[PDB]
């Protein structure tokens, strides 16, 4: 059924958007406002946008897997089109959290900083 392809698609989606959250989360609170602490915030950084990036292939990776889900359905070309809409904007919503994640510390860090 598409209910359990999209509930099982949005629960691996909010795990990402979780475990993300704590690694952003764990770095704050060892954060002090020092300065080898401010150093390496640069790599840090650097090494986030690698996670997001890594995280944003597995999104893909699951969507196409549920695409896959959906297309093998005995269901119409007008449904299965639907249905691919739904897997579209729940993609979309697992990447505006991912990128807020992101945006928020890279926020948190210039206004510590100013």
């Amino acid at each position: 059924s598409m209910s359990d392809i999209r509930k099982d698609l949005e629960e691996r989606f909010d795990k990402l958007v979780e475990a993300l959250k704590n690694k952003v989360d764990k770095m704050k609170a060892a954060f002090r406002m020092d300065q080898f602490h401010e150093e390496r915030m640069k790599d840090w950084f650097k090494d986030l946008r690698k996670e997001v990036e890594q995280m944003r292939r597995a999104v893909r990776n699951y969507a196409s897997e549920a695409l896959s889900k959906i297309n093998d359905l005995p269901i119409t070309n007008d449904d299965k089109k639907l249905a691919s809409n739904d897997v579209l904007k729940l993609v979309a919503e697992v990447w505006k959290k991912l990128e807020a994640i992101l945006a928020d510390v890279e926020a948190w860090f210039t206004h510590h900083h100013h």
